[PDB]
């Protein structure tokens, strides 16, 4: 009930709204959209490639905790870390619940196979953004929140990789609103990354939501990994 779950709230809601326009769907609230597990279990297809069993039908309370347990299931097969989350919690849109299931499936889809010079998972992220941000004077990358907040870190992972979209050396380390917007803005127009953080809340956030940063910067590696180059989107 404050800026963590707010910050969640609106980043993990724009992800998976990435992936269920892949779907033909979208949720317009996290809090609801996947209580009767249809969309969870939409999300999860796509996610995965793979087809989850047939949705029940009914509105009945028995069924919608029996369309979770399914996704939960599969989400346990597919190796998705557990931390004990109830079917009846997410049929009662429980947000707290239902925002901690999402993360795990998130770090399992979007982060753990990331493997750079033999680190891997969150680890693996982090090196990449350091190594990939080196050359920068200006930014020295250390974590999933702080290291983030004056935006060139963002700025700079992007001019790593396609500098012709960001004239870098205009920006100002004393000036993060630009910088973030900036980065933001371009992720958005020409890599197809969602604007999953406001920016606004980063810079006034003494220390930013890492799960909400991470999920973001996990979106920047998919972008730039190069694996759209032989994977189908779906």
């Amino acid at each position: 009930a404050g800026h963590m779950e707010k910050q969640q709230r609106k980043t993990f809601t724009a992800w998976c709204n990435s992936h269920l326009r892949k779907a033909g769907t979208q949720i317009e609230n996290i809090e609801e959209d996947f209580r009767d597990g249809l969309k969870l279990m939409l999300l999860l297809e796509v996610i995965s490639g793979e087809r989850l069993a047939k949705p029940e039908r009914g509105k009945m309370r028995v069924h919608k905790i029996s369309n979770v347990n399914k996704a939960l299931d599969f989400i346990a097969s597919k190796g998705v870390k557990l931390v004990s989350i109830g079917a009846e919690e997410i049929v009662d849109g429980n947000v707290k619940m239902t925002l901690g299931m999402i993360w795990t499936i998130i770090l399992r889809f979007a982060i753990q196979d990331i493997s750079v010079e033999e680190t891997s998972a969150k680890e693996g992220l982090l090196l990449w953004c350091q190594r990939k941000t080196a050359p920068y004077k200006n930014v020295n990358i250390q974590n999933f929140h702080i290291s983030w907040k004056d935006g060139l870190g963002f700025c700079a992972l992007i001019h790593r990789h396609r500098p012709e979209l960001i004239d870098y050396g205009k920006l100002r380390k004393d000036d993060p609103l630009t910088n973030l917007n900036t980065a933001f803005d371009v992720a958005e127009k020409y890599l197809d990354i969602p604007k999953m953080l406001d920016a606004e809340d980063i810079v006034g956030t003494a220390r930013p939501d890492e799960k909400a940063i991470m999920t973001y910067v996990s979106s920047f590696y998919h972008a730039f990994s190069g694996a759209q180059e032989f994977l189908e989107p779906g």
